[PDB]
Protein backbone atom coordinates (compact mmCIF):
# COMPACT_ATOMS: atom_id res chain seq x y z
CA UNK A 1 0.00 0.00 0.00
CA UNK A 2 3.12 2.28 -0.50
CA UNK A 3 3.40 4.14 -3.08
CA UNK A 4 7.15 4.92 -2.36
CA UNK A 5 9.89 4.34 0.05
CA UNK A 6 11.74 6.66 1.79
CA UNK A 7 14.78 6.08 3.16
CA UNK A 8 14.64 5.74 6.91
CA UNK A 9 16.62 8.66 7.68
CA UNK A 10 14.17 10.89 6.23
CA UNK A 11 11.92 9.95 8.97
CA UNK A 12 14.36 11.53 11.45
CA UNK A 13 16.11 14.43 9.03
CA UNK A 14 15.26 17.50 11.45
CA UNK A 15 13.18 20.32 8.96
CA UNK A 16 13.44 23.84 9.50
CA UNK A 17 10.02 25.86 10.48
CA UNK A 18 8.54 28.96 9.33
CA UNK A 19 8.71 30.35 13.27
CA UNK A 20 12.14 29.40 14.18
CA UNK A 21 11.46 26.10 15.32
CA UNK A 22 12.52 22.40 13.81
CA UNK A 23 10.28 18.91 13.07
CA UNK A 24 10.82 15.86 11.74
CA UNK A 25 8.13 13.22 10.07
CA UNK A 26 8.35 11.02 12.73
CA UNK A 27 7.16 13.64 15.12
CA UNK A 28 3.98 13.24 12.96
CA UNK A 29 3.46 9.82 13.57
CA UNK A 30 -0.54 9.25 15.09
CA UNK A 31 -2.32 11.54 12.32
CA UNK A 32 -2.35 12.08 8.75
CA UNK A 33 0.08 14.38 7.17
CA UNK A 34 -0.28 16.53 3.49
CA UNK A 35 3.46 17.50 2.97
CA UNK A 36 3.57 19.70 -0.74
CA UNK A 37 6.64 20.18 -2.07
CA UNK A 38 6.58 23.66 -4.52
CA UNK A 39 9.37 25.69 -6.50
CA UNK A 40 9.26 29.18 -4.96
CA UNK A 41 7.85 31.36 -1.94
CA UNK A 42 5.66 34.09 -3.04
CA UNK A 43 4.80 33.49 -6.74
CA UNK A 44 1.51 33.61 -8.27
CA UNK A 45 1.49 30.08 -8.58
CA UNK A 46 2.95 29.19 -5.74
CA UNK A 47 1.11 31.36 -3.16
CA UNK A 48 -2.70 30.38 -5.33
CA UNK A 49 -1.41 26.41 -4.10
CA UNK A 50 -0.90 27.69 -0.13
CA UNK A 51 -4.11 29.99 0.10
CA UNK A 52 -6.22 26.86 -1.43
CA UNK A 53 -4.76 24.79 1.18
CA UNK A 54 -4.89 27.35 3.81
CA UNK A 55 -8.52 28.03 2.66
CA UNK A 56 -9.37 24.23 3.30
CA UNK A 57 -7.40 24.22 6.27
CA UNK A 58 -10.54 23.11 8.92
CA UNK A 59 -11.31 20.57 6.24
CA UNK A 60 -7.97 18.85 6.69
CA UNK A 61 -8.49 19.34 10.84
CA UNK A 62 -11.90 17.46 10.49
CA UNK A 63 -9.68 14.35 9.54
CA UNK A 64 -7.42 15.20 12.47
CA UNK A 65 -5.08 15.47 9.51
CA UNK A 66 -1.91 18.07 9.16
CA UNK A 67 -0.19 20.29 6.16
CA UNK A 68 3.18 20.84 5.66
CA UNK A 69 4.79 23.15 2.76
CA UNK A 70 8.13 22.83 1.41
CA UNK A 71 10.23 24.55 -0.79
CA UNK A 72 13.88 25.24 -0.65
CA UNK A 73 13.45 29.09 0.25
CA UNK A 74 15.25 30.64 3.80
CA UNK A 75 13.18 30.91 7.11
CA UNK A 76 12.83 34.52 6.49
CA UNK A 77 11.53 34.17 3.10
CA UNK A 78 8.80 31.28 4.74
CA UNK A 79 7.92 33.73 7.10
CA UNK A 80 7.56 36.90 4.92
CA UNK A 81 5.32 34.52 2.79
CA UNK A 82 3.34 33.02 5.28
CA UNK A 83 2.87 36.42 6.84
CA UNK A 84 1.96 37.97 4.39
CA UNK A 85 -0.25 35.51 3.24
CA UNK A 86 -1.82 34.33 6.52
CA UNK A 87 -1.27 30.81 6.28
CA UNK A 88 -1.99 28.81 9.40
CA UNK A 89 0.46 25.75 8.52
CA UNK A 90 3.99 25.20 9.12
CA UNK A 91 6.43 25.52 5.54
CA UNK A 92 9.84 23.89 5.44
CA UNK A 93 12.70 25.44 4.23
CA UNK A 94 14.71 22.38 2.97
CA UNK A 95 17.81 24.63 1.83
CA UNK A 96 19.90 21.88 1.23
CA UNK A 97 17.28 20.01 -0.63
CA UNK A 98 16.88 16.86 1.85
CA UNK A 99 13.93 16.32 2.21
CA UNK A 100 13.19 17.40 -2.00
CA UNK A 101 15.81 14.17 -2.60
CA UNK A 102 14.30 12.05 -0.30
CA UNK A 103 10.59 12.17 -2.08
CA UNK A 104 12.71 12.61 -5.44
CA UNK A 105 10.97 15.80 -6.15
CA UNK A 106 14.44 17.40 -7.76
CA UNK A 107 14.01 16.79 -11.60
CA UNK A 108 16.45 18.13 -14.47
CA UNK A 109 15.40 20.13 -17.58
CA UNK A 110 17.62 20.12 -20.39
CA UNK A 111 16.98 24.31 -21.35
CA UNK A 112 19.23 26.79 -22.39
CA UNK A 113 21.74 24.24 -23.50
CA UNK A 114 22.46 22.69 -20.29
CA UNK A 115 21.04 20.53 -17.37
CA UNK A 116 18.87 22.57 -14.67
CA UNK A 117 17.69 21.08 -12.27
CA UNK A 118 14.70 22.75 -9.72
CA UNK A 119 12.07 21.40 -7.59
CA UNK A 120 8.85 19.95 -9.18
CA UNK A 121 5.80 20.31 -8.08
CA UNK A 122 4.50 17.61 -5.65
CA UNK A 123 2.41 16.30 -3.34
CA UNK A 124 2.20 13.36 -0.86
CA UNK A 125 0.06 11.65 2.03
CA UNK A 126 1.45 10.11 4.42
CA UNK A 127 -0.73 7.75 6.87
CA UNK A 128 -0.28 7.86 10.91
CA UNK A 129 2.66 5.11 10.49
CA UNK A 130 4.78 7.46 7.90
CA UNK A 131 3.71 5.20 5.29
CA UNK A 132 3.41 7.17 1.70
CA UNK A 133 -0.04 6.32 0.36
CA UNK A 134 -0.24 8.50 -2.31
CA UNK A 135 1.53 10.89 -4.62
CA UNK A 136 0.87 13.62 -7.32
CA UNK A 137 4.10 14.82 -9.38
CA UNK A 138 4.14 17.44 -11.89
CA UNK A 139 0.87 19.22 -9.97
CA UNK A 140 -1.15 21.92 -11.84
CA UNK A 141 -2.41 24.32 -9.18
CA UNK A 142 -5.71 25.06 -10.03
CA UNK A 143 -8.24 22.07 -8.56
CA UNK A 144 -5.23 20.55 -6.57
CA UNK A 145 -5.59 20.97 -3.17
CA UNK A 146 -9.36 19.82 -3.31
CA UNK A 147 -8.28 16.90 -5.26
CA UNK A 148 -5.44 15.99 -1.70
CA UNK A 149 -8.38 16.29 0.37
CA UNK A 150 -11.08 14.09 -1.50
CA UNK A 151 -8.26 11.59 -1.51
CA UNK A 152 -7.35 11.92 2.13
CA UNK A 153 -11.22 11.40 3.14
CA UNK A 154 -11.11 8.31 0.92
CA UNK A 155 -8.19 6.98 2.55
CA UNK A 156 -8.34 7.95 6.07
NA1 LIG B 1 17.46 23.10 8.19
NA1 LIG C 1 2.29 10.88 9.75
Amino acid sequence: DAVLELPAATFDLPLSLSGGTQTTLRAHAGHWLVIYFYPKDSTPGCTTEGLDFNALLPEFDKAGAKILGVSRDSVKSHDNFCAKQGFAFPLVSDGDEALCRAFDVIKEKNMYGKQVLGIERSTFLLSPEGQVVQAWRKVKVAGHADAVLAALKAHA
